[PDB]
């Protein structure tokens, strides 16, 4: 069994309890092309997010090679369709487990609303959808069709540990930092973990880290990078970004003064996407209507409308939407949700890899994760001690 509905009937943010095996439809089961490649098969389990049980050689010409030239490699993995049918329900299952928590629905909220900016025009006064933030989706017939998204969940490249939240940029336009977002990619893997020590008070135990906290990890990223919010990586060695995603203590060592230029600058970028959107006149992409599409990006990012329906941003409840992507949506707070252990600054993990797997129900729960309630692994974080709860981890390098 696997346990994807403790409670109630259906599971509360996946739409299906998909097999692999389940034929292809058009709708939420087909195979799809990222804008030359062989169509995939994938998986829509959420409104605006898609899950490709595939590794990833297809978003980078630089990285199509599963080739080794803390890290892990394994070429074999995610090859057979059993693997693949194992990553769509562990993944599925993580979700339910993150949406499972206040904080986690607010996240997954935010991220679904977070649809990315149509500016893709040259013409200032007409709206304009940006290609590759879509993919097509081939029907039962065989003919391909454009569809917007938001999120994608793939399987990890060469270096299958190095998770990392990426999407396609624009020659001109940074889809990141200007407030107008972007298809995100989530390189991810629900059936490896690291580890890190803690002194928990013998000596230091040996732990591994909840893969429901490392995807929200990730999904912060996302939802940073959707609303075009991103910090810029050249600001570092540990960068701002990952700084602010890892959150407690962390993000407080980037000084209030630099917060501040942050925040107004931001508000500002905001304050352009309200014009553009205040001097649309009209929309290339047919069927789509100019009012509806205005009225996404007033949802999307909490604008104001006078009576002469006009846009514009409210101070107040920009900082509101600042504030909950920037500091609210931390990996330490999830942790704390969650009631598990994790370590305590972003680096502060050793080199150690673990295979697992969170799908049976005796292994991880929605729940509780590794930490099995009425059992021994509840107490002092023990179904997360690699020691004592070794049949869920196997030691890698
Ligand atoms: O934060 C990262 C890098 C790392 C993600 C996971 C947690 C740590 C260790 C590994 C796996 C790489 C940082 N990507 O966005
Ligand atoms: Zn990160």
């Amino acid at each position: 069994s696997s346990g994807l509905v403790p409670r109630g009937s259906h599971m509360q943010f996946v739409n299906k309890q998909f097999n692999y095996k389940d034929p292809v439809n058009g709708v939420d089961i087909a195979y799809i092309k990222i804008p030359q490649m062989q169509p995939v098969k994938a998986f829509k389990i959420h409104n605006k997010i898609w899950v490709i049980p595939e590794r990833d050689t297809f978003t980078n010409p630089e990285e199509g090679d599963l080739n080794p030239p803390v890290s892990y490699y394994d070429s074999t993995y995610l090859s057979t369709d059993n693997e693949k049918d194992n990553y769509l329900k562990g993944v599925t299952k993580l979700f339910e487990r993150i949406y499972s928590t206040d904080l986690g629905r607010m996240l997954l909220t935010s991220i679904v609303r977070g649809i990315p900016f149509w500016g893709g025009s040259t013409i200032d006064t007409e709206l304009k959808v940006i290609d590759t933030n879509c993919i097509n989706v081939i029907q039962p017939d065989g003919s391909y069709r454009s569809e917007e998204l938001n999120l994608v969940i793939i399987g990890p490249s060469a270096d299958i540990i190095q998770f990392e939240c990426k999407s396609f940029g624009h020659e001109v336009l940074n889809l990141t930092r200007n407030g107008y977002g972007s298809t995100q990619y989530i390189r991810f893997s629900p059936d490896f973990t690291f580890g890190f020590e803690e002194s928990l008070e013998l000596g230091a135990g040996k732990f591994a880290t909840d893969p429901a906290v490392t995807l929200a990890h990730e999904l912060i990223h996302a939802g940073h990078r959707l609303y075009g919010i991103a910090i810029n990586p050249n600001r570092v060695e540990v960068s701002f970004e990952e700084l602010r995603t890892f959150g407690g203590h962390d993000a407080k060592f980037i000084d209030s003064l630099q917060e501040n230029e942050f925040r107004l600058y931001y508000y500002n970028k905001f304050k352009d996407i309200a014009s553009t959107l205040n001097k649309a006149k009209s929309i290339v992409g047919t069927t789509a209507s100019l009012q509806y599409m205005k009225n996404v990006f007033k949802e999307k990012y909490l604008l104001s409308e006078d009576t002469s329906g006009k846009f514009s941003v409210d101070k107040l409840k920009f900082d509101k939407l600042y504030k909950m992507l920037t500091e609210i949506y931390t990996e330490d707070n999830f942790v704390k949700f969650f009631k598990v252990l994790n370590r305590k600054t972003y680096l502060n993990f050793d080199k150690a890899v673990f295979k697992i797997n969170i799908v049976p129900k005796v292994n991880y729960t929605i729940y509780d994760g590794f930490n099995l309630r009425n059992t021994n692994l509840a107490a002092n974080f023990n179904g997360q001690n690699t020691e004592i709860n070794n049949m869920n981890f196997t030691k890698l390098k």
